[PDB]
């Protein structure tokens, strides 16, 4: 290509503008195959400016001069200045250095961790460069590892100062994209490190439906398999792919029974002890591979054994996924060790995806992340979490971050997995940030007292869990349709603020707070509730433009960073004047794709909304007060629209045209009702109560309410009455 | 052997069915020399299997399989799957990598450490395997330095279980048993980093005759040579080889008045600074060594040095053991470096035990542990550490910790070393855990305020010290047999509670709790008294059975875990129904071996005790109530019978049997007693301890006492109130 240059033993591909791949070889020789990381290096033919000396070369792109002194690659022979200012002296790159300013991505697990753990670098950064090292083995063609890359050193500079969408996408164009979801993915999965039998997981399941809580999965954990009947002369029972026949007689019948209530069905897989003498597929896999029976001789794990790999996919898993089994979860533990220096986590996830693909269409597995690239075998499994406050509030910063190296499908056990402590209310907040997750799953640890059942609760937790919880199921629609969109445009479901607003100070500034798709844009509650208020909170930065609460149509005049607080039982998430938001009218009801969608529109301006579906793509668009829906192919699915307050049209078949500008705009939510609820909830003296809400009545200027609040010797409360008061303004 | 496998470079010997040698060689020779760590690799045939192939070999014991895929050793070649089920999944060894499980070992020295330090690993894991790698030099068949292995690589894997007492056996095996001690090395030990004369240390030791407190040894430290006197050219004084002859104007003379008082006498050696030549010895070491004096050349340190050694040995220690010093003090503070890579300390320790043979049978050393192996070299000598409850309260942990690599003889500076604080208490708590610790050696450092004589403090410290040290003496009998089962058996004198009772939860959760021998189990205090209660305490993991306070006969029922509460003139020590204690009837009587034995007997079960002397075995049996003592040897030894309380038979000669089923069981230890002197000693309200004296009197029955206690404001007086209905039950 003419977007190669040699210099010395170096090798430069002018990917893009922003681009570039730098490569050392010893032996003159440099890498075309695949990398563990790298699907793809064909890209556009792009302009850029060199200029070669005897001993020098300097390479210029709109956004980067890369220079190379020959010799081989140090801290001084090779090096970047980027052509941006958003520094005043962190705008060089060295080879082998770290600079400041990268946003960070993501790591391995949440295994043991209480609160925050360092993360890996990404590819964004606030200075506008990043190198991402490929230190990956090669593939061959059909994707077996090949050995050791001939670019002993082989790295990609992005220069794309704060464009992080376009980075992302050129990302994913190197590394291959994200892979389509199946829509059952995006429903709420039931897990639990419990001894269920096939008669009480049914009952369990049987349960759900009858308090009105829709779930897409069903997890069976490592208690399906023997875990106390293995004799300790085999080790443990944390490996298995034995039937527990006492719990399971009939597992195909159990099977086909949570096929019957439109269940998935993955069971938890310990793959480090391999197959050993006692298991039921052990005579089988003994065979093809040649083991000593008579010695009990296991077939240890070995991912880097070809034929290791056909028996557990083949002897192992065969005989489970003919009995009904779904997909995979893998829940590996063991370390990183293997004879190829290729991480097991790496092989098994690479492995199994591609193995899952066999039985049936777009389908996952569920495993922790195995480094840059491994966003192509979906889903992520965050695992063992402690649960606290600590750990929750870090995770909606864990999910969005995570954007920067392209892993967008985090699953996290929703409430914690493990340890740390009981409070109803960290529960309820974990689910409600589960809920606006790429991935829904309950799950816990073996205690007695950890089920994440909405009904382990009060009657008020239990409410809003199951509120939530159908809530989950209403956003399936949206969900997939921002899933083809990732699949297809390279577009995180979850982003930072940042990718919207990169210039904008304050998007750096509220880490928890994220957009969910393009219409919504999530601050969750991740703090225990201050008593006196009986409300928990969050500083929210609102871009310009006017907002709405999802849920209560309060309204928030942009730009401006302010407290919000909020019940136990209510999230704060906000969508722009304009908004077109689909949702599920029938979540609780069994059917591939809605039969009823509702199209919730939020006034003040234009707005549009494309619902892409397997088998259709629906366009609303909203323009100048009318509402149009039209679609690629005619369906029998009858649509009801909401416009803000109000339902304008029920069950209406087929495309159609509605003029809203004849309708009521404005919801109902009202500064005095909104303030009477605050001041009824707290713990808090009436005669304070009593003067708070006398005096916001009778003062009219809004500068003068302002100052009222303003001499409250209760300065949270002040920050809650100067919401409402901002919201009223 | 049958017992030798080679596959590739490598060379496994399965030396018992739970641990094998793994050795790797460049060059196709593997090492049969002896090491500074191994002295025997001679163990008896054991049955095995084997699963060779072409390019893998695994060898599979009763416990283990050892895998080895060829190639170098890496965490991927090499590595072992116990056939236990202690955990989940940290039953897989990997070369070179830590798994969890290790209850650790000893290091060198508590020097300039104030409370806890990092240990390092011992043999011992709860997860059932380890591997002592052996790194050191080897030896000639005489015990030089050879040089470097031809196994470039030699591990020892340890895959025992749980079966701590086996490991250690066959440990000891492999490195040698520890040496037998001499019985004047269990008695107490006077010494004071102070600048005594021989007329003010004889006034002392013929002070503690006045007072009733019996020694063995005698220490003198440093101020014993000259140290202001040292010329500042030659540098400090702290190392010496030279009498000051003002403090010890004729030396033969004094160390003749210490041999009268029937004591051992050792010198400080701080041996870094060699031989210079303000020395008396350094005109014959100079001759011998060629130096130049005209030039004063020192005759620098080298224990690498074969003529060093010799001259160090013949010419400097000699001509002080010919005045009469008994064994040597190695006090080495001087760092790891030698040009043969040994470590210094090591070679003073291997030398130094070597070279004292020569002059006594059965003689010691005082010095650092120098690494496994190094217990062939007692005793250890832990140093400097800091006066404080901190450094007290690691101390018993510590001590039965290092069990876990052999080195079963730790002589701690009993009180603490250097710097900390003064507190009477903390002195007195130290000194009782002294004497239930391997070597009772008091000492301290240059200060004029760290005195350990017992009466440096108040009348009531005092007493209490001076009981605690004729304890110490009245226990020798007890300490000596140990001595020879550690010797004869590999078992050492100080367990923890884990070696007893493996799979008991609570035996890896009272970390400063010990069997002290096989009949007494001890629980020290290492905690400041609680002033309310005038008494400190500590919690108690009873096991299964019935336990009797050693000094009150308090009852305690197992298992149970009871936090216990003492004076500080009292300390917990426990034994169990059955158990027979010999003790010296005539502690202060200076004599070989005791003229006269109490058997101290616990009521309530069987038992027995072999009493292992220099000259003699005597078995005490008590079987269906009968008492019988029998001997090899005939003696004039009398004997006396304590059954619980009450002195039954009084300086009885020769063998005998006396039957006990008559005599009264029951020990005088009673609840309202002991209740009564709880709440007279307390500082707290006379309202409060006139109603629990009059409530637990009248209230019946002892659910309704423990509900009368339970309402106590006081939480630690109710945990005391718990111990004494407990024991009242």
């Amino acid at each position: 290509n003419n977007n190669i240059i040699k210099f010395d033993k170096a090798r430069f591909t002018v990917l893009t503008e922003h681009l570039i791949r730098i490569e050392y070889s010893e032996t003159g020789e440099f890498e075309e195959r695949m990398t563990q990381m790298v699907q793809n290096r064909e890209f556009s033919e792009v302009n850029f400016d060199i200029i070669e000396k005897e001993e020098t070369i300097e390479i210029i792109t709109s956004t980067v001069h890369l220079y190379y002194n020959g010799g081989e690659f140090t801290n001084a022979s090779l090096f970047a200045d980027v052509k941006f200012n958003f520094s005043v002296y962190s705008n060089r790159w060295y080879f082998g250095e770290k600079s400041d300013g990268n946003l960070k991505g993501t790591t391995r697990t949440l295994d043991m961790i209480d609160g925050e753990c360092p993360l890996e670098d990404g590819i964004m950064s606030k200075n506008g460069f990043a190198v991402l090292a490929d230190k990956g083995k090669v593939l061959t063609e059909v994707g077996d590892i090949a050995g050791n890359s001939v670019s002993t050193i082989d790295l990609y500079l992005f220069a794309y100062g704060r464009d992080y969408r376009q980075a992302l996408k050129d990302f994913y164009q190197l590394t291959g994209n994200t892979p389509k979801l199946p829509r059952f993915a995006l429903g709420n999965w039931w897990s639990r490190y419990y001894d269920y039998s096939d008669k009480s997981y049914l009952a369990l399941m049987d349960k759900f439906t009858d308090k009105k809580v829709p779930l897409s999965v069903s997890v069976i954990d490592m208690d399906w398999h023997k875990v106390s009947e293995v004799p300790s002369r085999f080790g443990s029972g944390w490996t298995g792919y034995s039937w527990n026949k006492k719990l399971f007689p009939n597992p195909e019948n159990f099977i086909d029974e949570l096929h019957q209530r439109k269940l998935k069905v993955t069971l938890n897989d310990h793959p480090a002890d391999g197959i050993r003498a006692f298991e039921d597929p052990y005579p089988q896999v003994a065979q093809t591979l040649d083991l000593n029976t008579e010695l009990e001789e296991a077939a240890k794990f070995d991912f880097d054994n070809l034929k290791f790999r056909k028996a557990y996919f083949e002897e192992v898993h065969g005989p489970l996924e003919k009995e009904g089994v779904d997909f995979w979860w893998i829940d590996w533990q063991q370390g990183a060790i293997s004879k190829s220096g290729v991480d097991p986590l790496w092989l098994l996830n690479h492995y199994q995806y591609q193995n899952a693909q066999k039985k049936h269409k777009n389908n996952i597995i569920l495993s922790r992340y195995a480094g840059p690239g491994s966003h192509r075998y979906p889903l992520g499994f965050s695992g063992d979490s402690v649960i606290s406050w600590a750990s929750l509030d870090f995770q909606p910063y864990f999910t969005s971050t995570a954007s920067n190296i392209g892993y967008t499908w985090w699953s996290h056990d929703i409430g914690g997995h493990m340890q740390g402590y009981k409070d109803a209310e960290l529960s309820l907040r974990w689910l409600q940030f589960g809920v606006f997750s790429p991935i829904n799953r309950l799950h816990s640890s073996k205690s007695e007292f950890t089920s994440k059942e909405p009904w382990h609760f009060d009657a008020v937790i239990e409410q809003s869990m199951i509120d939530f919880l159908q809530l989950r199921h209403q956003l399936i629609p949206y969900l997939y349709s921002a899933n083809l969109i990732t699949a297809s445009e390279g577009r995180a479901l979850v982003e930072p603020l940042y990718y919207e607003y990169p210039m904008e100070e304050e998007a750096y500034q509220h880490r928890n707070q994220y957009l969910f798709g393009e219409q919504l844009m999530v601050a969750p509650i991740t703090e225990k509730m201050n008593s006196l208020l009986q409300m928990g909170s969050v500083e929210v930065w609102f871009p310009e433009g006017t907002w709405y609460d999802f849920f209560s149509g309060q309204p928030y005049d942009g730009k401006v960073s302010l407290k919000v607080y909020r019940e136990i039982t209510e999230m704060p998430v906000f969508a722009k004047a304009g908004a077109i938001i689909p949702l599920d009218k029938n979540p609780l009801k069994k059917e591939e794709i809605p039969s009823e969608i509702i199209w919730k529109i939020f006034p003040g301006a234009d707005g549009e909304y494309l619902l892409l579906e397997e088998d259709n793509e629906t366009k609303a668009e909203f323009v100048n007060g009318i509402f149009t829906v039209t679609s690629k192919k005619e369906s029998s699915r009858k649509h009801t629209i909401i416009y803000g307050e109000h339902e304008i049209v029920s069950a209406k078949r087929g495309e159609f045209s509605i003029d809203l500008n004849g309708k009521e705009e404005n919801f109902d939510w009202n500064f005095s009702t909104a303030l009477f609820r605050r001041l009824d909830i707290a713990e808090i003296s009436y005669e304070q109560k009593d003067e708070i809400l006398q005096q916001l009545s009778l003062i009219e200027e809004h500068e003068k309410q302002v100052a009222f609040i303003k001499t409250n010797e209760n300065q949270e409360l002040q920050n809650s009455l100067f919401e409402l008061l901002y919201s009223g303004k």
